[PDB]
């Protein structure tokens, strides 16, 4: 599924994003931009072997099984195919740990490069919110 703009923000606001570890909803609707385009199926192959899935691009080396990431760790306890569904939340429920791990969002590299200390709250203007 590829979400507009403020059908996204409507459901990171539903399952509790907004202002969730104090970054506004801009913050979350401008990171699903820029990692994925509001794709939910995006995937994309790091360095190293493992691989980022979802409107978010959690990565399996940490957060997700997929059965091909060998040494790598499971801490949301899902298949990582899970996050490549239409219903957004098992993204949400795992992006949820990734931000409180103590890193924040700059645990997304597209968020800290293209959205941190920008006017993220113009990703939400016009919504119905
Ligand atoms: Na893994």
């Amino acid at each position: 599924k590829v979400f507009g703009r403020c059908e996204l923000a409507a459901a990171m606001k539903r399952h509790g994003l907004d202002n969730y570890r104090g970054y506004s909803l801009g913050n979350w609707v401008c990171a699903a931009k820029f990692e994925s385009n509001f794709n939910t199926q995006a995937t994309n192959r790091n360095t190293d072997g493992s691989t980022d899935y979802g409107i978010l691009q959690i990565n399996s080396r940490w957060w997700c099984n997929d059965g091909r990431t060998p040494g790598s760790r499971n801490l949301c306890n899902i298949p990582c195919s899970a996050l490549l569904s239409s219903d957004i939340t098992a993204s949400v429920n795992c992006a949820k740990k990734i931000v409180s791990d103590g890193n924040g969002m700059n645990a997304w590299v597209a968020w800290r490069n293209r959205c941190k200390g920008t006017d993220v709250q113009a990703w939400i203007r016009g919504c119905r919110l």
